[PDB]
DNA sequence: CTTGCAAATTTGCAAATGCAT
DNA sequence: GATGCATTTGCAAATTTGCAA
């Protein structure tokens, strides 16, 4: 993948937030969107999980 | 027109763990805002929108190294 | 899937250091 | 002493976290 856009971005708080929805979109793709065990392989809470997934709109498919 | 020749990065996505991978980004990123504005801290921090103390502290935390 | 709450982590703001001129 | 900077730090508020619902 190219993610060069990641470091065009000005301010560094966009850059945070733009990083980890790719971040866990991929991790969605490579665990085929099974939330329970993708929250496992990245070492955060499910609740968590649900919750980022809310605030940076990443779609379950 | 050319555009300047950025660093390769798809390894972040290699990381297992979330917490390691946003570490490991706000390094990079970082470093490269140094360069881009040749390690002048004070600048940096303003154009990134973060406070000079917690640059330094950042600068601190992931171990980055400067120039000068 | 969401929610509470308390702890843990991070931020900004100022103030205070160092450190040479 | 003083003056310029560039690093550090002391809180309190903001934020994110885990866990048990």
């Amino acid at each position: 993948r190219d993610l060069s856009y990641l470091l065009k971005i000005k301010e560094l708080k966009e850059a945070k937030k733009e990083f980890e929805k790719i971040f866990i979109e991929e991790k969605l793709r490579e665990y085929d969107y099974d939330l329970k065990r993708t929250a496992e392989e990245i070492g955060i809470d499910l609740s968590n999980l649900y919750r980022k997934i809310k605030s940076l709109n990443i779609r379950v498919k």
